[PDB]
């Protein structure tokens, strides 16, 4: 629901900020990135797992992007109740890159994505809301400093 970016020299004085519909749609497609705001009226219950949250959505995810034969959907939840939410922040928050552009969309809960191009710093906030999707050669890293429960879905 933000966008930031600043000069690779500016790290804290964030230059240039905004948030609006159309300001983040220009500034995201202008570097080659997708941007669309998808509806999340479907219900998977109190607590969203991957198998459930991947067929409700399923349908969502041929609009998403018709290309290629598309591998498979997959989703990423942190429980409170696995010890794996303290090591998963090393796990998610090292540097990794695909070949390929994938897609991400937020069905339940909210995680920071960060992107990194050229001599710039983008800070952008993500929420259940809308969605989200980087082209190749650009890594992308989650923001955790916290053990959150947040749903993703990836595609690519
Ligand atoms: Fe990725």
């Amino acid at each position: 629901s933000a966008l930031t970016i600043f000069s690779v020299k500016d790290p804290q004085n964030s230059l240039w900020h905004s948030t609006n519909a159309e300001e983040i749609q220009q500034q995201l497609n202008a570097k080659g990135v997708r941007f669309e705001r998808w509806q999340a009226d479907r219900d998977l219950g109190a607590a969203p797992t991957a198998e459930t949250v991947i067929a409700a959505y399923q349908h969502a995810i041929d609009k998403l992007v018709a290309e290629k034969g598309y591998q498979s959907w997959d989703v990423i939840s942190l429980r409170a109740d696995n010890p794996q939410k303290e090591a998963l922040r090393e796990k998610f928050l090292n540097e990794h890159t695909h070949g390929e552009d994938e897609v991400r969309f937020f069905v339940e809960g909210a995680g920071l994505f960060c992107l990194h191009i050229g001599d710039e710093v983008f800070q952008v906030l993500c929420e259940k809301n809308d969605l989200i999707s980087v082209p190749a050669h650009t890594p992308h890293w989650f923001d955790m400093g916290s053990e959150p429960n947040f749903t993703a879905i990836r595609i690519f």
